[PDB]
RNA sequence: AUUGAAAGUUGUAGUAUGCGGUCCUUGCGGCUGAGAGCACUUCAGGAGUUGCCCGCG
């Protein structure tokens, strides 16, 4: 069993990533899988290796980008583009991140950077953070590119939202 | 003196204004508590009895 571990950041963001795990898995197969919750970790047990996981994830994000291009720096009225991205700059930021994740992904190459998580995928985050007696410039909270993209896929494929 | 320390989810706001439970209406007309009827029939205030007794204008 893969029993792939899931990073502990936020039981809302952690839910999104560990729960888009399954949608990335189903498109590549990975039968007889289960999701054990640990309060916030949300570990997953599966008999899958990494390559089928990656093929499923890239298939999901390929459908995602195909849906994105259907409407239009391209801004589409999609859940992951403008339906849930409350910020105007994220309307363009998210699709570019998704396509960069793809371009890194079909060539069998792991990611090498990190990206800022909007408040949409986790309301616990934000712009600032109180360190001792004040805040930091910019956004202290950042997440891995693959986790960010896969949490976006999980949010777009499962969780309902109304505008 | 606890990642706690400072902090109104705050101030102002009428469901309010005019709107008939209203106009017409017999508890109405006819009706014998009436006809027959002995307080009637028998009946003694009744039976006894010295104004009594004496008398010179």
């Amino acid at each position: 069993f893969n029993e792939f571990k899931t990073p502990q950041i936020d039981p809302i963001f952690d839910l999104y990533v560990a729960y888009g795990y399954v949608v990335s898995l189903i498109r590549g197969g990975a039968k007889e899988a289960t999701l054990i919750p640990h309060g916030a970790s949300y570990l997953i047990q599966t008999d899958v290796s990494n390559e089928e996981f990656r093929h499923g994830l890239v298939d999901a994000l390929s459908s995602m980008l195909s849906l994105h291009i259907a409407l239009a720096k391209l801004v589409s009225d999609a859940d992951f583009s403008a339906g849930a991205n409350i910020n105007n700059v994220y309307w363009d930021s998210v699709p570019r991140n998704l396509e960069k994740l793809m371009k890194d992904l079909e060539k069998k190459r792991s990611v090498k950077g990190t990206a800022t998580i909007p408040i949409t995928l986790m309301p616990s985050a934000g712009k600032y953070m109180l360190k001792h007696f004040g805040v930091q410039g910019g956004n202290p909270i950042k997440v891995d590119l693959l986790n960010y993209a896969l949490a976006w896929v999980g949010f777009h494929y499962y969780t309902p939202y109304i505008k």
